[PDB]
């Protein structure tokens, strides 16, 4: 039925300071421009199935999904980085340019008969409900992420009007915001649990939200579609996938306006956190720990679009950081108190001088002579000149997975794990890792290093020889 997570085998995809990661390469390579162009690349795998708890824990290892396309950005090597954050409710800084924002729709839901009922000052949420439900002229409702031509229609506008996008069919809008890698019950429901989302006004702290699921929201004003909110509702919270708005609604701040009211969807639907991907008392995803760090203190450098690496520089570290299997993807925190203040150690590990890569390519070697999976040396020389680098942060490092292979844990894979070679009859059994074909074991590898292992144990692996 669902917990068996089922993709095709990894791989890198073409496109699904200010460009570098580290001030290490830029300062090398900016007065030498025209010798070197950065990629523009996504890492990551179209998924066939996959239950929303494994999307949840997914998009907790700052993977995103456009689509079936489960993937993530090299956040080392690519021209620009993706930051996962999370928000909960309560710890947005209510700025004013968000009040004035939320003030002015109220004023222009609502009728002139009633006004604000004493609510209080930064209650965003009381606002944006009561103003709805004393509104006859705007309202949202929660529907299955299916086509529609009242939605491509709108779509396409906003495609045109706001992206300079001509490049639109209902094919490609269909692939990216109505196919998803969830099966049916999860895409299509149950008529109850979509009049209670519908409801989410009237939700009350006991319930617990039935609906999990990717989902389209549709703004409707005087009967008129004004915009889709596209998002994963996951046991956790909201994942927010795309916003669609109407060009002619523009001095409506339609894109703040939706954030809020995602977020009091959050609220008053006992889900926790909303997750932006897609860049106050925020949190963002430090991938290289799998942990969530508080926004404001490194701002310093999303500010710059820079990769960073949390750590206490008690030592300078000598190796990619050390995953816990069972710890990613599970949004853990950082400590509170710590006696250290942190630093980033992002340039130790990943810049010019930096130790990942001569321990990536001495790994490399180990893997490929002692446990025959094709793994060669790259980057020796820099960073910028096929397949998934050796070095990416966030994805598994060598040494690591180099000790799967050399404790044996990597066998624990045969009895859980199936392969689907997709020009023969069909699925078999992973029943001797070490006995088959060196690139069978190299989408292993990258399953492994890229979702990690506990997944891959509930994993079928599609693949093409050749």
């Amino acid at each position: 039925m669902s917990d068996r997570f089922v993709i095709w085998a990894p791989s890198m995809h073409n496109e699904p300071d200010q460009l570098f990661a580290l001030d290490s390469w830029a300062h090398r390579y900016m007065n030498k421009m025209d010798v070197v162009k950065i990629e523009n690349c996504t890492i990551g795998s179209f998924v066939e199935h996959m239950d929303v708890a494994t999307y949840d824990r997914m998009c907790n290892m700052g993977f995103r999904r456009s689509g079936k396309f489960l993937y993530k950005v090299d956040p080392l090597r690519n021209c620009c980085r993706l930051y996962t954050i999370r928000t909960a409710p309560q710890e947005l800084n209510m700025t004013k340019e968000l009040k004035k924002c939320i003030s002015r729709f109220a004023t222009r839901i609502t009728s002139e008969d009633y006004c604000p009922a004493a609510v209080a000052s930064s209650d965003f949420v009381g606002k944006i409900v009561n103003a709805e439900m004393n509104s006859k002229t705007f309202y949202t409702r929660f529907e299955p992420a299916l086509y529609s031509e009242e939605k491509y229609h709108l779509f396409v506008k906003y495609q045109e009007k706001v992206h300079q996008d001509y490049n639109n069919s209902p094919k490609s809008f269909k692939r990216f915001l109505c196919d998803t890698p969830f099966g049916p019950e999860a895409v299509l429901g149950t008529q109850e649990s979509w009049e209670q989302l519908n409801n989410w006004q009237r939700m009350k702290p006991g319930e617990k939200l039935k609906h999990m699921g990717p989902v389209h929201e549709c703004y409707y004003y005087e009967g008129k579609l004004i915009a889709i909110t596209v998002s994963d509702i996951l046991p956790s919270g909201i994942s927010s996938v795309y916003f669609i708005w109407d060009p002619d609604y523009s001095k409506w701040s339609l894109g703040k306006l939706s954030a809020l009211r995602d977020l009091a969807i959050i609220q008053r639907t006992n889900l926790q956190y909303y997750y932006l991907g897609y860049y106050y008392g925020a949190e963002v995803l430090d991938v290289c720990h799998s942990k969530y760090i508080p926004l404001k203190p490194i701002q310093d450098m999303i500010s710059r679009g820079k990769l960073f690496v949390i750590g206490e520089e008690e030592t300078k570290v000598t190796k990619e950081l050390y995953l816990v299997d069972s710890e990613t993807g599970r949004g853990e925190g950082f400590p509170t108190d710590n006696v250290v203040k942190y630093k980033n150690i992002a340039e130790e590990i990943y810049g010019v001088g930096g130790c990942a890569f001569k321990s990536a390519n001495e790994s490399a070697l180990e893997l490929k002579e002692l446990y025959g999976i094709p793994y060669e040396e790259e980057d020796l020389d820099t960073i910028y000149h096929n397949g998934i680098p050796n070095v990416v942060p966030g994805l598994l490092p060598l040494w690591e997975l180099l000790d799967i292979m050399q404790s044996g844990k990597i066998t624990d894979l045969e009895g859980r794990l199936f392969l689907f070679e997709i020009e023969t009859e069909g699925i078999r059994p992973l029943i001797n890792f070490y006995s088959e074909p060196p690139n069978v074991k190299k989408r292993i590898c990258d399953v492994i290093r890229l979702f990690g292992f506990e997944t891959c144990m509930k994993a079928v692996i599609l693949y093409s020889e050749q």
